[PDB]
């Protein structure tokens, strides 16, 4: 499933496919942007199937409802919601268009790679473990981005040899998505990615 949306400040593309012969995606995503800010989140429920989706959809819903709060605060509420659920890995990203600034909070193997046309990249190593409901250290990265920045957030279903070069050489989220298409066909796992090109 490919979903594209743009406004003045960001062109986005979301790609989501279910694990082979599964009827429900274990991964979730949330995406909302208006003229001031963007919020998005990608979550991978443990395992797959409906109870993976139960955990990842609950994260999706919390991000939506608490979108006004800061990232750490939202991720906390997600951890709480994972009590007696399978749990999930997830990343949450807020962008303030007016300040060209982002805050990022993640737990587990969901990956965020930002590429700036000035060659600089932001590529935070993922926090170990998952959102299980147990007490969890959270870390927020806050940073300025450059006009023309290209980023991806993706679950571990997307395994690409050199994901940064794709972000570099592609000139639109469409181009980048197409260069990655060949890594999306195995269906060994649910596969979700968000691509953004920032004005
Ligand atoms: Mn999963
Ligand atoms: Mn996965």
């Amino acid at each position: 499933m490919i979903q594209v949306e743009e406004n003045e400040h960001i062109q986005t593309l979301v790609y989501q496919l279910n694990k082979e012969g599964k009827s429900i995606c274990g991964d979730s995503f949330f995406m909302k942007a208006d003229d001031k800010e963007l919020i998005c989140a990608v979550a991978d429920g443990l395992g797959s199937g409906s109870l993976a989706n139960e955990s990842s959809a609950a994260i999706k819903d919390l991000v939506e409802n608490y979108a006004s709060e800061d990232v750490e605060s939202i991720i906390e509420r997600c951890n709480q919601a994972m009590k007696n659920k399978r749990g999930a890995t997830a990343s949450i990203l807020k962008i303030n268009f007016e300040q060209r600034q982002f805050t990022y909070c993640s737990v587990g193997n969901v990956r965020f790679i930002l590429h700036s046309p000035s060659g600089e990249s932001f590529y935070p190593l993922p926090i170990s473990g998952y959102l299980s409901g147990k007490p969890q250290k959270y870390k927020t990265h806050t940073a300025t981005y450059e006009k023309g920045s290209k980023f991806i957030i993706h679950t571990d279903g997307l395994n690409v040899p050199d994901i940064r070069s794709h972000l570099k050489k592609g000139q639109s989220v469409e181009e980048i998505s197409n260069s990655l298409k060949m890594y999306t066909t195995s269906r060994k796992d649910d596969l979700t990615y968000i691509l953004g090109q920032l004005s």
